[PDB]
């Protein structure tokens, strides 16, 4: 880790090893051995920060293999590696729209992290731990957004507002302000078949789906680039559509029952903000 939060942690022991050279008894330590591998793991994740998406699945099984191969400085290790592991598993589940499984894994990371964040401030953070925290909130906010309907149908306003509270950014709220602000007919989150897992304000706009589906089929290429915002006006029905695909399985659509220009920048940018907040690669990028 040519960064710092992993370098300084690799600087101390670089000067702490010159100490045990005193007494002995515990020279045998696959710690720096285990350390050498996970830093190579972090270098790998930073390299994948340039890809369109990320196969977290492969990253999870690749971490639980260099981990099981090694079962204070031990408690810390277990936290980092334990949380990194949890966060990656939730990232894989959320992209497969698995509500309960992701809920459970997310809670682990969160809970283990809060517990640490507490026990830490009571004694007084390294970029790496800050990043773990940052990856956690990005994923919790994605969770809250991708499963908003279930979370709302299965909870209490109190409990929901409690969760929403921790959600930063509150993506559902943004979309809500946007719809009120510009009077869009609908904004949906589509999971790829092609149902609407989130829909505002009312339920999935039935009469508009044919247009939405047709558009996703024809612009699949532009959409699958995961970086473009497609626009389409339907004169026959006088409706405008804006779609972007933040990740492989998810598509966001904004529908206006009126002509809207493919130049109304604020609608493009709004969609660019939402997409950016849901991209896993971007967070791996701030790793350095």
């Amino acid at each position: 880790x040519x960064x710092x939060x992993x370098x300084x942690x690799x600087x101390x022991x670089x000067x702490x090893x010159x100490x045990x050279x005193p007494h002995l008894s515990e020279q045998l330590c696959f710690f720096v051995q285990a350390r050498m591998e996970i830093a190579d793991f972090y270098e790998k994740m930073y390299a994948l920060s340039t890809q369109k998406f990320i196969n977290t699945e492969e990253l999870v099984s690749t971490l639980d293999t260099i981990l099981r191969k090694y079962s204070p400085l031990e408690s810390s290790f277990q936290l980092e590696v334990g949380v990194l592991s949890h966060l990656l598993k939730a990232q894989a589940q959320i992209s497969e729209w698995k509500f309960l499984p992701s809920l459970v894994t997310l809670h682990n990371a969160h809970t283990k992290l809060q517990s640490w964040g507490q026990t830490f401030e009571k004694q007084r953070p390294p970029h790496l731990f800050l990043w773990l925290m940052k990856l956690k909130t990005m994923l919790l906010a994605k969770f809250s957004f991708y499963f908003h309907e279930a979370l709302s149908r299965q909870t209490t306003a109190s409990e929901m507002k409690a969760l929403t509270a921790k959600a930063n950014p509150d993506l559902f709220g943004k979309i809500s302000s946007f719809i009120r602000k510009y009077d869009a007919a609908n904004v949906s989150l589509i999971f790829d078949q092609y149902p609407a897992v989130v829909s505002l304000p009312s339920d999935r706009p039935v009469m508009h789906w044919p247009n939405v589906i047709m558009i996703m089929t024809d612009r699949a290429s532009d959409l699958n680039s995961l970086e473009k915002v497609v626009h389409f006006y339907d004169d026959k029905v006088q409706s405008t559509y804006f779609l972007t695909r933040p990740e492989p399985h998810f598509t966001i659509v904004v529908i206006f029952e009126s002509k809207k220009s493919e130049r109304d920048s604020h609608f493009i940018s709004f969609l660019n903000e939402l997409s950016l907040a849901l991209k896993n690669p971007k967070v791996f990028a701030s790793l350095k």
